[PDB]
Parts: structure tokens; C-alpha cells; sequence
């Protein structure tokens, strides 16, 4: 019938904020994915309904207007990829994430499509400026992503609920947090040393920050994704089916969850190596920018009306979730 959610925001001791270019770049995003003819008009209504720029405002609250236009497309151009794969079965949307990824990896690919040149124009943007290391690690970031898209496709039109560890591994890559998290050395402008990237601390503090933002979306998400038959990808269906527990468990176990990878993140924070005061620097930013990406998430999903509907800025205050008919 109906369940809480946790209360992930009483967790999150970050201060949010949200980006001064919001109305500027947001009108600009806006107009610019609206250009193209992708999406059913029904998927059309929901998608300009879900301020898709909002959650970009609220987790890229520090970029520039260059920068932040380019992730406001981005975000945008991956919710486009995002609605048309629901829609289709796993060889349809491995067709289509591969769409997003040639474009993206081949300059010369360009089968013609709305989406290979909506990819091809972010893409033009992104390399204005990225530098070499984010701009390889992102290019491996697509690849992950549209393999983990494909097979969440085919595993949902098979009814396959994949075991925890499992799911994991591919709702990390499917989320698209780390192409989110990938576009944090364009935004602050420099490139990390690759060595950061495999310090333990970092590490760390990296898979905790994409875990609670994939998690929180998850428990929030469930309700519709549960009415469009989608409910295969997300660790409240897992944790029932696997656990053999009720809705309301699997909602207070996301928030233990969560409470647990918030405190290994604060506590872990302490420990990061320090390598020179510039390196030292941007690894701050770019940790800070996590920070804003776990409280940015969070406020945007009561903000806009994806998971919650048009009461959404009343269920911020109850988090009493009535369960979506079919
Ligand atoms: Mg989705
Ligand atoms: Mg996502
Ligand atoms: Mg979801
Ligand atoms: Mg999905």
C-alpha cells in the first residue's frame, strides 16, 4: 500500500547550494534538446516536466557558465538516452546506447540520427576543454555505461533480478554517476594526476559518494519505476527478493545504508594523502565536488516531480509514499 522512505537528508551534513546561471544556461539546455525529435509526446511531457537543469544546478553549483551549460546538456542529452532505452528491448537499446558511445569515441561516426548529432554537439563542447586524462577516462566511463544500459534492457525484458553484488557492479556504471563524477576535471578546468585515482583513500571516498548517490536515487525512484514494470533495477526490489523482506525493511535498510557510506565518507576524508600544495588543491575541489553531487541529488529529487509527483515539496516533509498503480 504505502511505505516511508529513510530520511536521507537528516543524514547529510553538506550544505547544498544550487548555480547563479541556472535561468540563463537552463533556458539555453532547454531549448537546446528541445530542438530535436527523439522522445513520444508522452515521454515528451514528462521530460520537459522533470527540470532535468535543476538536479545539474543543485550538483554543479560552483561551474562556471561554459562549464555548467555543458553539463546541463549533458545531463539532459543522458535523460534523453535514458527514456528511449526503457522503452526498448535489450538489442534496441544496446543499438541506441551505441549511438551515444560511437558518437562520442569516433569523430568521423555519424549515422545520421536526432542523437548521434545532439551526442556530436556535447561532445564538441566537451573538448574545448577537457584535457587528455579526463577526456580518456571519460570516453571509458560511456563505454561502461552503454554496456551496463544494454544489459539492464535485456535483463528487465527477461524478468532477470540480478543478485546483489551483481547489481552493484552494474547500477555503478548504469546510473551514469561516474560519467557525472567524469565531468568534475572539465568543470574545475585541470586534470588530476591518473596516481589519485587509485589511492586507497580516494577510492574510497569515490565509490562512497557514487554508492549513496545511487542509492538514494533508488529508494526514491522505486514507486515509479515499479508502475512502468522497471523495478528490476533497483536495490529495493534486490534487497526484497534476495533479504526476503517487506517494502518498508528494504526502505529502512537503504537508510542504513546510507548512513553507513555517509559516515565512511566524513571519516575517510581525514585520511587523504597530501602530494603537493596544487595537486592537493584540485583533489580538494574535486572532493568537495562529490559533496555537492550526494546533497545536490538529494534536494533535487523533492524538487522536481520524477519520483514524487506534483505534492513532491510535501513528501520532502513526510516521506509517506502511496505505491503507483500499474
Ligand atoms: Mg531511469
Ligand atoms: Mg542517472
Ligand atoms: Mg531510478
Ligand atoms: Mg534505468
Amino acid at each position: 500500500k504505502q511505505f516511508t522512505l529513510p530520511d536521507l537528508l537528516a543524514m547529510c551534513p553538506f550544505t547544498g547550494s544550487t548555480n547563479p546561471h541556472y535561468a540563463k544556461a537552463a533556458a539555453e539546455s532547454s531549448a537546446w534538446v528541445n530542438s530535436y525529435n527523439i522522445l513520444s509526446d508522452r515521454k515528451r511531457a514528462f521530460f520537459v516536466t522533470g527540470s532535468n537543469e535543476l538536479l545539474v544546478s543543485h550538483t554543479y553549483p560552483y561551474a562556471g557558465y561554459e562549464q555548467f551549460r555543458t553539463c546541463c546538456d549533458f545531463v539532459n542529452l543522458l535523460f534523453v538516452v535514458d527514456e528511449v532505452s526503457d522503452d526498448q528491448n535489450g538489442q534496441d537499446a544496446r543499438q541506441t546506447g551505441n549511438v551515444y558511445l560511437n558518437a562520442m569515441r569516433d569523430p568521423a561516426w555519424d549515422d545520421g540520427s536526432a542523437l548521434a548529432k545532439m551526442t556530436k554537439e556535447f561532445r564538441a563542447r566537451l573538448l574545448r576543454y577537457a584535457g587528455p586524462g579526463c577526456y580518456r577516462r571519460f570516453l571509458k566511463h560511456c563505454e561502461d555505461y552503454v554496456d551496463a544500459v544494454a544489459r539492464e534492457a535485456e535483463y528487465r525484458e527477461r524478468g532477470y533480478v540480478l543478485d546483489m553484488a551483481s547489481f552493484e557492479t552494474l547500477r555503478r556504471e548504469n546510473s551514469a554517476i561516474r560519467l557525472c563524477f567524469g565531468l568534475f576535471e572539465y568543470v574545475l578546468g585541470v586534470d588530476l594526476p591518473e596516481g589519485v585515482f587509485e589511492d586507497p583513500v580516494f577510492m574510497t571516498l569515490y565509490w562512497a559518494a557514487a554508492d549513496m548517490v545511487c542509492w538514494s536515487n533508488d529508494v526514491y525512484s522505486y514507486n515509479m519505476e515499479q508502475a512502468k514494470g522497471h523495478s528490476g533495477n533497483n536495490i529495493v526490489t534486490v534487497l526484497m527478493r534476495q533479504k526476503n523482506v517487506d517494502l518498508q525493511t528494504a526502505s529502512d535498510l537503504v537508510g542504513e545504508h546510507f548512513a553507513t557510506l555517509m559516515d565512511r565518507f566524513v571519516t575517510a576524508k581525514g585520511g587523504l594523502p597530501s602530494w603537493s600544495p596544487s595537486v592537493d588543491a584540485a583533489v580538494s575541489d574535486y572532493v568537495r565536488a562529490m559533496e555537492y553531487w550526494v546533497t545536490g541529488n538529494l534536494e533535487w529529487s523533492f524538487e522536481t516531480q520524477r519520483y514524487f509527483g506534483v505534492m513532491h515539496a510535501e513528501i520532502k516533509y513526510t516521506r509517506l509514499i502511496s505505491l503507483r498503480e500499474r
